[PDB]
C-alpha cells in the first residue's frame, strides 16, 4: 500500500496509458485557491528558509546530506555532494529561494530535514510543460519512518503551486507510484585497484589483480584530438547542438541559452564539459559531473571519486569513440569510476567500453501527469 502516494495526482500501481494520452491528472488548477498556510510540523520543529548563497546555510545543508543522504543497499557508500555542487544544482536560472526548504529542531537549532526544487521546462511526449525538478529530499537518520517526508513533499508542492506550476519531475531508486521510465546504471572502472580494495569490484581466480588492471587500461590519447574545456564563447554552439539532439527523446529539458551556460560551463570539482569546435562550430560535446561517495568503514580510503555521464553528443565520430573519450577525460581528472544510466544512446556502448551492470536502477517520475511509460533509450534527461 502507498497510503500517502495514493492521495496524490500520480498513477495507481496498475494504471497503464495509451501513447495518445498525455495530460495532467488534475487540470484547470487555480493559484488563488492554493493554501497560504505552511503545513504543520510535529511539536518542536520549524520551517527554515535556506539561503544556498550563504556559505553557512549552505554548509548546514551539506552536513545534513553528508551524514544522512542516499546509501547503496550494502551501505558501504553514501553520496557526498560537495557544497559547491549544491550551490550549482540549486541556483540555476530563475531559481526561487523559497523552494529551498529546511526543517530545524528548535531546541538544538540544527537542520534535520530538507527538500528542494528548481524550475525547468520539460518536454514530455512533445508537450513542453513548466515544471519543478525536485531533489535532495532528506530526513536525519534519527527521525526516519515518522511521516516527515510527506510533510516535506506537501509543503514544497504548495510552494510550487503558488507560482502557478502544477507538474514536477523527480527520480528515486525506490519504487513509487509510478515510474514513466526505469534506467539501470552501469559503471566503468578507471582506478581498478582502489575499486577492489574497497569492495566495489572483485577478482576471480581467473582474473588476478595485474590482469584486472590491464583489462581496464586506457590509451591517454583522445579520439577527437581538439576536445577541450568549454568556454563562454561556446554557449550558443552548445545550445544549438544539444537542443537539436534532445528533440528526438520522449522526455527531456528544453534549455535556454542562459540554462546552457549555467548547466555546462565548467566548474572544477562540479561540472566538466568538453567541446570540439570546427569553423567556430560546436560539433561534439562530452559532459559529466562530480559526485563523490563517502566510503563507510574502510581503513584505507574515505572517498570514492566518481564522474557521472551527463550529456554527450557526437557528429564527427561514432558514439563509442565519443564515450571512450569521455572515459579518458574523467581519468585525466582523477576520477576512480565513470557511471552512466542506460538513457539516450548509452546502452549501446556499455559492452564494448567495459562497463559493468550495477545493482539497481533509477526510476523517473512525473507529478500530476498521465502518459504512456517508455523504455529508458527514450529518456533524454539526466538529473543531479
Ligand atoms: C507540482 C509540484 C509537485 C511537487 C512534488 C513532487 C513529488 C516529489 C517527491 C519527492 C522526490 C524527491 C527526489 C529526491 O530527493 C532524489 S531520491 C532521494 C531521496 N532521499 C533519500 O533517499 C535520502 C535517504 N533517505 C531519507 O532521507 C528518508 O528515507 C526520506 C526522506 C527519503 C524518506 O523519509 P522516511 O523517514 O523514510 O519516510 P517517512 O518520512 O515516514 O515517509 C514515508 C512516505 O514517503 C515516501 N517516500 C519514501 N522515500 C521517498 C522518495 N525518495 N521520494 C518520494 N517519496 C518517498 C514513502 O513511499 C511513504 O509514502 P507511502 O506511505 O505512500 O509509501
Ligand atoms: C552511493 O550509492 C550508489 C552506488 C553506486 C551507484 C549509484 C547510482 O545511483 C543513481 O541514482 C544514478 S547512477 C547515474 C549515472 C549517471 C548519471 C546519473 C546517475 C544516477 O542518478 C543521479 C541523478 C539522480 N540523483 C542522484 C544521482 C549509487
Ligand atoms: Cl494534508
Ligand atoms: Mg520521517
Amino acid at each position: 500500500d502507498y497510503k500517502f502516494w495514493y492521495t496524490q495526482p500520480v498513477p495507481k500501481i496498475n494504471d497503464e496509458f495509451n501513447e495518445s494520452v498525455n495530460e495532467p491528472f488534475i487540470s484547470d488548477n487555480k493559484v488563488e485557491d492554493v493554501r497560504k498556510d505552511e503545513y504543520k510540523l510535529p511539536p518542536g520543529y520549524s520551517w527554515y528558509v535556506c539561503d544556498v548563497k550563504d556559505e553557512k546555510d549552505r554548509s548546514e545543508i551539506y552536513t545534513l546530506l553528508t551524514d544522512n543522504y542516499v546509501e547503496d543497499d550494502d551501505n558501504i557508500f553514501r553520496f557526498n555532494y560537495s557544497a559547491e555542487f549544491l550551490l550549482w544544482a540549486l541556483t540555476s536560472p530563475n531559481y526561487l529561494k523559497t523552494w529551498h526548504i529546511g526543517v530545524k529542531y528548535d531546541a538544538s537549532n540544527k537542520l534535520i530535514g530538507f527538500i528542494s526544487a528548481i524550475p525547468t521546462d520539460i518536454c514530455i511526449h512533445k508537450r513542453t510543460i513548466k515544471m519543478a525538478e525536485v531533489n535532495f529530499l532528506c530526513v536525519h537518520k534519527t527521525l526516519r519512518s515518522k511521516r516527515l517526508a510527506p510533510v516535506l513533499i506537501k509543503e514544497i508542492t504548495r510552494r510550487i503551486n503558488l507560482e502557478n506550476i502544477w507538474q514536477a519531475i523527480y527520480t528515486a531508486g525506490v519504487y513509487l507510484p509510478k515510474p514513466v521510465s526505469d534506467a539501470r546504471y552501469y559503471h566503468r572502472s578507471i582506478n581498478v585497484k582502489k575499486l577492489i580494495e574497497i569492495g566495489f569490484s572483485s577478482l576471480n581466480s581467473r582474473l588476478t589483480m595485474s590482469r584486472a588492471i590491464k583489462l581496464y587500461r586506457v590509451e591517454d590519447t583522445l579520439n577527437i584530438k581538439n576536445m577541450r574545456l568549454m568556454k563562454k564563447k561556446d554557449v550558443e554552439g552548445v545550445h544549438k547542438l544539444l537542443g537539436s539532439y534532445l528533440e528526438q527523446f520522449n522526455l527531456y529539458a528544453v534549455f535556454t541559452k542562459e540554462e546552457i551556460a549555467h548547466w555546462f560551463l565548467p566548474i572544477e570539482n562540479v561540472i566538466y564539459t568538453y567541446v570540439n569546435e570546427e569553423n567556430g562550430k560546436i560539433k561534439d560535446m562530452i559532459s559529466f559531473y562530480s559526485l563523490p561517495s563517502q566510503i563507510l568503514g574502510n581503513d584505507k580510503y574515505s572517498t570514492l571519486n566518481a564522474a557521472y555521464s551527463f550529456y554527450n553528443v557526437t557528429t564527427t565520430a561514432t558514439f563509442k569513440q565519443l564515450m571512450q573519450d569521455a572515459i579518458l577525460l574523467a581519468k585525466r581528472n582523477n576520477f576512480d569510476v565513470f557511471n552512466a544510466l542506460e538513457v539516450m544512446q548509452n546502452k549501446s556502448v556499455f559492452e564494448d567500453l567495459k562497463f559493468g551492470e550495477g545493482d539497481g536502477s533509477l526510476k523517473y517520475y512525473l507529478y500530476n501527469w498521465k502518459c504512456a511509460s517508455f523504455a529508458p533509450a527514450h529518456v533524454g534527461i539526466v538529473l543531479l
